């Protein structure tokens, strides 16, 4: 049904696309579509225009960066499947940049708190053990 | 071997311990030294921490479900781990254990949340700006025969 069926398979294709990019039903017809998608997206990695066009853009930035770039990709009123896929590609690039920066920043912030507590509360005690080597002098378990 | 060596070594062990319990990201810090000494301690934390999985007292201490931003959570919990004024290696390792479970928890929500909100923008734009054209092709099956390179 070329009315609603489009979006159900779009949401499905997109999610499968993103998920793949991040690693580096899904029935019969769907499988074969996903495959071509993967092929087109893989080809896009070598598309120097696309690559330039994304490069000219400061990521981990608001929806205003997305909707503007998405717009320039279709300024000329023309459409094709390569252009549609390149939209997905962009969305994936944005997800991947986010992960690449927001995730290590998450990890760093929490490492921050831990080491903060460790200094203000444990540094002293650890000194008395002879340092971190007291750790191998330990085969017990905490109880509270 | 105190004062400054404690913090440098402390951070290295923390990093490696967390990266261990995760599924690799480039933290852009100093790489974990691959020497005898720190490979020893690292393998010590793992043994101690492997036990902590079955330590339900700690699992209770640590337990919460998106009740709050991990921040004041972390400090209240970490203080509570040391409220009775007693120290030993088990609560030091357990502090490291907690840190990684909190990272994992945060990831398990931040990350999907991120992919969902970005998918909505794409699925928006596809509905606003591309849906009709796709109809005019008879759906996505046209994609199976596309072998071009888009231009702009
Ligand atoms: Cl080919
Ligand atoms: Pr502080
Ligand atoms: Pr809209």
């Amino acid at each position: 049904t070329s009315s609603e069926q489009i979006m159900k398979t779009g949401a499905l294709l997109l999610q499968g696309f993103i998920q793949d990019r991040a690693g580096r039903p899904q029935d019969a017809s769907t499988k074969k579509l996903s495959e071509s998608l993967k092929r087109i997206g893989d080809e896009l990695d070598s598309n120097m225009e696309l690559q330039r066009m994304i490069a000219a853009v400061d990521t981990d930035s608001p929806r205003e960066v997305f909707f503007r770039v998405a717009a320039d990709m279709f300024s000329d009123g023309n459409f094709n499947w390569g252009r549609v896929v390149a939209l997905f590609y962009f969305a994936s690039k944005l997800v991947l940049k986010a992960l690449s920066t927001k995730v290590p920043e998450l990890i760093r912030t929490i490492m921050g708190w831990t080491l903060d507590f460790l200094r203000e509360r444990l540094l002293g005690w650890i000194q008395d053990q002879g340092g971190w080597d007291g750790l191998l002098s330990y085969f017990g378990t905490p109880t509270w």
